């Protein structure tokens, strides 16, 4: 008689909800199979053609019971076999949310992001359950800014027309103590041209070059002596029209001596901490000469317009010989700044 296998065994319990569940028949063929929850409801799934293998077809339940009952004939006669197993029974979920948008073009710099809502107790996990796909393909790693957000990226700037495809594929996985996907996400984006703008504080110029072409320059005056701009790689975030940067957010009141409320235009942010290349109509004198920001690199009215219209997410900023430091790898937008090795070994334990 047909010999009836299935992916889960009867009686399991924190069956993992992960993957779909399969029935084979071997030596005869299925003539049914029907799953249900213990309210009688079925599972959709589909009978192949040729009738030796059944799946489910849409994700089932955490905290289910669900029974499996399945018919094959064969010429040997008949078999039907039954069984039951309860899913994963998770003590908390998080949402993971990726970035960059599905269908976007990106610049260079742009690494694989994805955050969870809820601190992630077991990052391997988490790793494994994210597949991402390039083409042309091109080795990358997954490096953790902190304990919800992990990075992808390769070890040089990404080649232009590269396809990435992301799957996170967390629905169903123990992401530790307890903790499940509460669902999968996908995205899919487009590496676009190579643009690289350099900000050198040895001539106060920022060169932006695109596959290697010097297309502009523009003077710049970048962090006082003070409150220097960092020197490292910096990835282009987002950007505004129009932004109100002000003093009393943190706890600094605008009327005290160090207190501000900033109107400024056209500001493409470059760093979490808060770089930005904005337009500065009140040091237009000192750009190209002398530094005079508190770290942002300030450009004329209409080269910062330029640069709001002309960058996207994911090109590149480097700033070099200023007096500052170096930008932190785990600013957010910093990635770059670990070298390959150590981001490669990645901080999974
Ligand atoms: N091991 C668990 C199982 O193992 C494998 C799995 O194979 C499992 C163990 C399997 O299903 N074994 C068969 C022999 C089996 O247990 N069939 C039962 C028959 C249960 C039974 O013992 N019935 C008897 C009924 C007749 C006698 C008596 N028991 C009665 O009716 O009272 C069924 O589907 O209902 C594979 N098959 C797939 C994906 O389709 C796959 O590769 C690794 C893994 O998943 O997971
Ligand atoms: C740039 O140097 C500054 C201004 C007033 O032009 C700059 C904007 C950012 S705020 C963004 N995030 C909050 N820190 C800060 C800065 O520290 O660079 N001031």
């Amino acid at each position: 008689v047909p010999k009836l296998t299935a992916s889960v065994t009867d009686g399991a319990v924190g069956v993992t909800v992960d993957a779909p569940v399969s029935v084979t028949a071997a030596d005869g063929v299925l003539a049914a199979v029907t799953m249900v929850n213990d309210n009688g409801r079925p599972v959709a799934g589909r009978l192949s053609p040729d009738g030796l293998r059944w799946s489910t077809t849409e994700q089932l339940g955490y905290n289910r019971r669900y029974t499996l009952n399945a018919t094959a004939l064969g010429l040997g006669g008949a078999a039907t076999r039954q069984l039951t197993f309860q899913t994963s029974s998770p003590a908390h979920l998080t949402m993971p949310y990726v970035m960059p948008g599905d269908g976007e073009v990106v610049g260079v710099g742009e690494p694989v992001a994805i955050r969870f809502d809820e601190n992630i107790a077991d990052r391997g996990a988490a790793e494994k359950a994210i597949k991402i796909t390039t083409n042309p393909p091109v080795e990358g790693a997954f490096y953790w800014l902190n304990n919800r957000e992990v990075r992808w990226r390769p070890e040089h700037f990404w080649k232009p027309g590269t396809a990435v495809d992301v799957a996170v594929n967390t629905y169903g996985v123990d992401l530790g103590e307890g903790m499940f996907g509460e669902d999968n996400v996908q995205t899919h984006f487009t590496i676009g041209d190579e643009v690289i703008a350099t900000a050198d504080d040895n001539t106060k110029i920022l060169t932006v070059r695109v596959n290697g072409e010097v297309v502009k320059s523009m003077p710049t005056s970048m962090g006082k002596d003070s409150t220097p701009t960092a020197n490292g790689i910096y990835i282009v975030g987002s950007r505004y029209k129009h932004i109100i940067m002000d003093s009393s957010t943190y706890g600094v009141p605008v009327n005290s001596p160090n207190g501000y409320r900033t109107d400024v235009d056209w500001a493409t942010q470059i760093s979490y901490s808060g770089v930005f290349v904005h337009s500065a109509p009140w040091s237009v004198g000192a750009q190209g000469h002398t530094n005079t920001s508190h770290g942002c690199l300030n450009v004329s009215p209409s080269n910062a317009q330029w640069f709001y219209d002309h960058v996207k997410r994911g090109d590149i900023v480097e700033v070099v010989n200023t007096v500052g430091g170096t930008l932190p790898g785990i600013d957010g937008l910093g990635d770059w700044n670990i070298p390959w090795d150590q981001w490669r070994a990645g901080n999974a334990k």
